């Protein structure tokens, strides 16, 4: 049984909030000198994407009772973190892809100096746009979101993953706790912190922010487990791992555990539950 | 006239300042889980290091009343942040360099893929040590160390300098605009956040930060322009837009405007004052 409101347009709420976030990052990084660098972050920045990060930052800021106005620029900064992060993968380095949101690779268009430069610039402006940007937020919270955004991007988290996936590419032998670290650290941290950061910067209670973080952990690897199902049922998966069976099982649990940690709140909830929903939906029509 | 102390001991100052903050850097980021982003990042962060750009942050930080102790997170995160600096620039796509503070470079050992991800982590590190471990000093200054930190390693400072050094790389029309922009943003930022950074974690005024950061940017400047005499006392430089006599006067006018900046301040601006003394006198002896 879905748990958002019977009417929820996910599709519609989304595009919505991805015009404003997009409008936001327009404005926040503008073309300025030396012009290459800044057309290169603005190249990756602006191509297309869900934006998913920063609308789920703006939902939960509001859920915890706190504006969009407060989170925009947080919201601003989980997706440039995210964009380094891709420019950074594409690289010939790492895997050396020619096309990314759409376009040719940042590397392939300003080369691969410029492109490890944009990444580097984009991470580091992240952290100033927070510091600098976030409005009426108290110092003492808007610390808390940078300690946050940089334990979820650094080697305990984001970059954590991309290594262990890295250490895992030559292997035959990955084991689920290897697959779960991967899921948890390389994706997981970063869709942790877009809805916490939410929540802190509206001054929500550290049990208001476990239940957000609950949420996004589990169905962030609700995501991975079913995505690997879809795979088959059209390199260590769930399904070679789990089996099929336990593999679904477990999809169902994740999904539960998603729905219960906000179970609780009003109709502030729906986008997160409507995301919820469509990933349970997406499983159950394959059975 | 040197501006120190007459018995101030430049080489001892650093010495201890360096074993201080070499303990400080492996204290803050202990090996850890997975061994091998730890182990790359430690590799760059503990080679061999001046250490300068923490040194300058504590120094600062001592000068305006503060203590080394509220300071040293953030002088472990510039360091982490120069340290980085290193790593992305000695990469194949970049300088290709193959040794680094006396030893190969990250990525000859690593990889490239590990030593660009040793980097990041390192970059987000020096955000996380100052905003999660400034023993008990007031938020509001330390999210200023963040803001300035982020603007002086970014796109306006550090970045944009790379950036202009690498479009600078194969051309015969650089002018003195330039050479002045990459010196100043490629190197002088991060310096000139060094100070300043010591100095808002004491909750200097905001006239003592202005002082400081003139005292970094001037100091700076004149160390590259020394440098370039040099080079021609043994590529745009001071000596080939300048020629050789405004480049020794322009160094001087740099040097005095330094120390000028400092002059107010009693014993505990000797090592900043050390620092300008070493650098003058080494323009003298030309
Ligand atoms: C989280 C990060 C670093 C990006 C994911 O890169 P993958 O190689 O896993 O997938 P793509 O986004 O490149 O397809
Ligand atoms: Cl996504
Ligand atoms: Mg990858
Ligand atoms: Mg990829
Ligand atoms: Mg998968
Ligand atoms: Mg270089
Ligand atoms: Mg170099
Ligand atoms: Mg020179």
């Amino acid at each position: 049984v879905a748990s958002s409101s019977l009417r929820f347009d996910l599709k519609s709420y989304l595009k919505e909030r991805q015009r404003q976030v997009e409008a936001a990052l327009n404005a926040i990084l503008p073309p300025q000198d030396p012009p290459l660098i800044y057309e290169s972050m603005r190249y990756s920045l602006l191509a297309e994407g869900k934006r998913l990060r920063p609308i789920l930052c703006l939902a939960s800021c509001e859920l915890a009772g706190g504006t969009a106005a407060i989170a925009l620029p947080t919201a601003c900064a989980l997706e440039m973190v995210h964009t380094m992060s891709l420019i950074h993968d594409d690289l010939p380095s790492m895997d050396n892809d020619d096309f990314r949101r759409g376009r040719p690779t940042n590397h392939k268009v300003y080369g691969e100096d410029i492109a490890i430069l944009a990444g580097d610039a984009l991470l580091t402006y992240a952290f100033e746009a927070i510091a600098r940007h976030t409005p009426e937020v108290p110092a003492d919270r808007v610390l808390k979101v940078i300690a946050a955004l940089a334990r979820a991007v650094g080697a305990e988290g984001l970059v954590g993953g991309q290594v262990v996936d890295l250490q895992s590419e030559g292997r035959d032998d990955v084991n689920l706790e290897t697959l779960h670290y991967i899921h948890t650290h390389k994706t997981g941290a970063l869709l942790e912190v877009s809805v916490v950061s939410g929540a802190i910067l509206a001054g929500a209670s550290e049990e208001l922010q476990e239940q957000l973080r609950t949420y996004a952990q589990k169905i962030g690897l609700a995501f991975q487990v079913i995505d690997d199902i879809l795979d088959i049922t059209a390199k260590a998966t769930y399904p070679s791992l789990l089996g099929l069976d336990a593999s679904r099982e477990y999809a169902d649990q994740l999904i539960t555990e998603a729905k219960a940690a906000i179970a609780a709140f009003g109709a502030e909830a729906d986008p997160l539950r409507a995301i919820a929903d469509y990933i349970t939906a997406r499983k159950h029509l394959l059975e």
